[PDB]
This record gives C-alpha cells, sequence and structure tokens, in this order.
C-alpha cells in the first residue's frame, strides 16, 4: 500500500547525558517493520550520534548547511539526510520559499535525502487560506526539481497555527492536509511520484494519538520535535505499522 | 510614581525539562501589581514557551532578528518583543553601536516593543570613561530613532565590567548609571520621555538584592540572566513593587 | 625535555548547573606541574567561566570569530585564546584549509593565542593520504604566518576517521601522526619552533589512556571533547606529568 514510512526525530537541545541514554535505547529497540528512522541535529549531538549509534534501521540528518563547502563537507563526514524548511528556518530565521526551494535542489544534487517542510500559520488558516499557501510552498520547491529528484524527496506537514491555540490535531484536519498535498503532486509531477512520496505529519504527536494518526490514507510518518527527545519517541516509530 | 516596571528573564540554554517546570511555576504565579514579564529565547524555546506559557502578565521576546525577512516572520509567528545590544551581541558578536542603533530602529519600525542594551567595559569604568562612553552608546541609539519611537523603547543597563571581579554592585552604583542615562534622555528627547522610559538594571541579580536595587529612584525592573532560568525569577518580578 | 603541556576542554552544551559545580571543581583542583589549562566555549558558558572560575593555571578560549569586530571585541571581554579549525567547523561549517588559515593569522595579530586544528577524513587514511592532507592542512597554515607568529600557535590533531569505526587509536597511532606534523615543522619552519610547538591529541581520550597518550615523544597535551564535560577531565589534566 503505502511506501516505506519515516520516523524523524528533529533533535533541537537536550544534554550529552541523556542523548547518550537514548542511543542506548534505540540501539536496544527491536523494530519488526520496514521503516527509516531519523535523528536530525546540529554538529555536536551529530558526531555524538555517530559515534555510538548503531541500528540498521536508523540514519541521522543534518539541520542546515550554510552554502556549497558546508552541503559537501557535511557528506565528507558521513551524513546523507538534511531536513530543511523546518519552521525554525521561516519563522526565527524568515527563510522564504525561494530560499528554501533552492537548498532543497541543492541538497538534492549533492547525494541528500531530503525532508522538505511546509505549512501554515494561524492567520492563513482562519481567512481560509490554507490550500493557496501550502500549496504555493511545494510549488515553489516543485519549480527547482526534475521529475527524478522526487525520489529523494520527503514532504512534512507543520501546523505550525495550532501553536499557543492550547489545541492538537484531529487525525481528521492531518488527512485533509496530506491529501490536499498528495493530490497536487499527482496531478503537477506524477500519479507514481505521488504514490512513492513520504508526507510526514509534523505538529504535536504522542504515542497515543501516532497510532491514530497513522491509520490515516496519506500519513507516512511523523516529524517529532518533543517526544524524539523522549523514550516515547519508539512509541511514535511503532505507531508507523 | 514610576512607570510599568518589567521583568525580563533572557533564557541563555536549558533543558527543555527545566524550562517545562518554570513555564507551570510561572503559570502558576498570582502577580498582584502592574509589571511586564518578559521571557526571551531563541527559536526552540521560543515556540515551547508560547506552546505551553499562559499568563496575563508574560510576553515572549526574541534576542535576534538576523534581517528583514527575521524581523518580518518573526512579528508573523507571534513574537513581538526583542531585546538587542545585550552583552553575547556586543561582546562575542562583536556589534558596533551602529549596528545595534540600526536593528534597534529596524524592529521599532516593524511593530516590536525593543529592550535595548548598553553598558561598559572594566577598562572604560576604571579609566573614568563611564559616562562618556554609555552615553555614546545611547546617542547612537536615539541617532536613528524619531521622537515617537521611544513608546516602544527599554533600556537595559548592563555593568559588564564587574565580570571576574567577584563583585555585585551597590545599589548607589546602579542608580548612578541609572540617573546617568536618565539626564541624557530628559535633556535630549525630552522630560516627558524620561519620565516614562524604563531603565532596567542587567548585571547579576537574586531574590535579596532586587528589592533593595529597586527601591532606586531610577531603576524599573531587570534584565536576568541567570535566575530568570531559576524559581527564584519569581522573587525578582514580586522586587517590582 | 618537552615544552609546557596544555589540556583544553573544548565545551560543546552542557547546562549551567553542570558547567558550575565542574567551575567549582576545577577551583578546588591542586595541579602540581606545569600546564596550561584551557576551557573553550561560546559566549553564554564563557562570561560563566569568567564569573566564577579563578584558577591560576586555567584560561577561557573562545570557539569562533565571525569577523574583524568579533576578535577585537573578544579581546576588549578578557578572552586571549580561541580554538580553529576544529571539526565541527571543517565539516559542518565547511570551513577549507584557507579559511582556517586566514583565521589563525588574523587572530595572531590580535593578540590572541591559537589553537589551531588539523586531520584526516576516514576516506583519506583509508585510502593513504593521510600524510598529504594533514601536511597540507597545516602548509595552508603555515603560509599565512611569520616565523615568529608560531610563538602563539598551538596545533591540535584531530582523528575525524576514527569516528562510527567503534574504535580508539593506538598511542602508536596517535605518535605517528603527530612526529609526521613536527617533522614538516621542523624543516619548514625551524627545528627551535618545533621543539617548543605543543601538539596536542584531539581523539577519544579518558583518564586511563591519556597517561599512555601522554608517554609518547610528540604528544603535548589534549583537545577533549566529551570527557571535559566531566570530572574525569581532571584525571586528563593529571595524565600531562
Amino acid at each position: 500500500s503505502k511506501p516505506q514510512p519515516i520516523a524523524a526525530a528533529n533533535w533541537k537541545s537536550g544534554s550529552p547525558d541523556s542523548l547518550s541514554e537514548l542511543i542506548d535505547l534505540f540501539n536496544s529497540t527491536s523494530i519488526n517493520h520496514d521503516v527509516q528512522c531519523v535523528v536530525a541535529s546540529t554538529f555536536v549531538h551529530l558526531a555524538m550520534t555517530k559515534e555510538r549509534l548503531s541500528h540498521p534501521k536508523f540514519v541521522i540528518a543534518a539541520q542546515n548547511a550554510g552554502n556549497a563547502d558546508a552541503l559537501a563537507s557535511l557528506k565528507d563526514f558521513g551524513v546523507n539526510w538534511i531536513v530543511l524548511g523546518h519552521s525554525e528556518r521561516r519563522w526565527y530565521y524568515g527563510e522564504t520559499n525561494e530560499i528554501v526551494a533552492d537548498k532543497v535542489a541543492a541538497a538534492v544534487a549533492s547525494g541528500f535525502m531530503v525532508i522538505a517542510c511546509i505549512g501554515e500559520t494561524l492567520q492563513e488558516r482562519e481567512s481560509g487560506r490554507t490550500a493557496v499557501v501550502v500549496l504555493t510552498q511545494i510549488a515553489a520547491i516543485a519549480k527547482k526539481l526534475k521529475k527524478a529528484d522526487w525520489a529523494k524527496v520527503v514532504i512534512a506537514y507543520e501546523p505550525v497555527w495550532a501553536i499557543g491555540t492550547g489545541k492538537v490535531l484531529t487525525p481528521q484536519q492531518a488527512q485533509e492536509a496530506h491529501a490536499l498535498i498528495r493530490s497536487w503532486v499527482s496531478s503537477k509531477i506524477g500519479a507514481d511520484v505521488a504514490g512513492e512520496l513520504r508526507i510526514l505529519y509534523g505538529g504535536s504527536v504522542n504515542g497515543k494519538n501516532a497510532r491514530t494518526l497513522y491509520q490515516q490514507r496519506d500519513v507516512n510518518g511523523f516529524l517529532v520535535g518533543g517526544a524524539s527527545l523522549k523514550p516515547e519517541f519508539v512509541d511514535i516509530i511503532k505507531a508507523t505499522q
């Protein structure tokens, strides 16, 4: 049915001591389905996870490449995955649709697997602009890519609009956003490409709600940015079967 | 008498776990006077504090905007406050009086409330240059501002010269530096503007000494960069009545 | 025999609470030989270590200067040491041999003591390129320096190739790399300069293996980037006699 799911930890911080125990936890975890696990981090943790993390299903990922040199030196270091367009990048650093599209394409061209993030704000959601905004984000991405490039691309949907609401997304809300993205890729890139595409849910997820979220037709995993620093990231991985 | 005081936490680091307990502590704190509390941080903690921090007296603040896009995207994210010219920026990053003045003005123009930092080094203090140095710093700030702009400006005095001395400032030393800044604004900008201006003490403060520091005529609060990561930041807030 | 050894902690992260206890540990440590201890960090920890760290043998060091202003403002803050070319800089940020050479020289010119890092990757080691690669790195450094400048220069060898191998270097492997660097400096710069030069081992080190590593002829200490956040950094210091 679905393509290979992805469980991604976006390690954002955390002590070296707790990361270390997390690495042992992951190393000692038996995972019984096909799923690509990812641990994304800044350099200090990356060399740590590279040092002691050893599980056939885990890979490490960068969170940013500053320039051409930073893409190449990262490949030279053993890092083959990179998370791009995530919210810190769009909202604290102010990266535009075009800046993230250009990063996606340049990383693709360097041999990376790319998790590319999209998602609308609260003003946009409330004013009825979700579809235009989100599809404009992925449209800017697609403009800089060839059909082939999509083999190395993963989309993550981040409902940024929900931060500070007190609210978590329903499976219904998540499926709607994912279905919307899936429709666009099918028509514009290809039915084939759309079918192989992993669209990960990037909002607030826990062990409980991940299983119900993953039951939805267009969800192919999670980009997790809180519980990924906790033992329950194991529970999220196991939701992907 | 005084304008509305400000209690500012400049979160510099800290675990997500201890920040989380701090957020509960702040949420459950009853504060019985008019005071604007601020939690300044980098993005990872900001989305956290935005997620779970909910107190009528707290607001969140950024610590830096890299460019025009980073000002705008931050406003779009819900952040209306920014701390600028703080010591990391002047001393590790080497931002000049002019670079911080231009940041202050550009943030003002984007709808931010701005805590702008000034303060002299040890060579400067010891050689008798405090007044010239500090007033030159705020002079560079004022040059890029219109009279109106001051409604969105807060000054924090950071006695950087005291780091490694073993010494903490007396209320007298703090009042002298604050009075000096207040005299300059009154004459150069306006008696009115000077009277509404919040000048925060940004040196080493604890629960004990904050109350005595706040008794001084020209102190309108604190920018705290150590105890703000601890429960006793509550004690500092409560010193502002 | 050997020049003054150096024990360098490259604090990469860590809580303010554990750093604080580490500072007390260092302050209460009696060290009975001539050795220069260094604690390198980003600004938040630097002001902390400057605040409370007081030991006749410790100095603080920066990990990066962004520009001319950032060199000068750092000197103005009291920081006289800087670690450059370390792996995060070459591998996450993509700094070239030339970019690090230019940083070394500019820091030298500003009055800094410089720990300059070199070291080969796994592809390079395995394909028999260690000598050419490592000597090309230090050659690029030397090109931007005058003979005199070397009085302010320290070399650290980082065997980056060993991360993820599961393997730690033998004293033999470390001595070979250090001897290789020592031969180059002697011939190209001077027998004298080579003899005063501190070459630090920058791979994975603990209390046990540091003493045996230090017994080697061309090892003048350690750049430590894991145990430097732990009590056993004391043990590493004490290995340098």
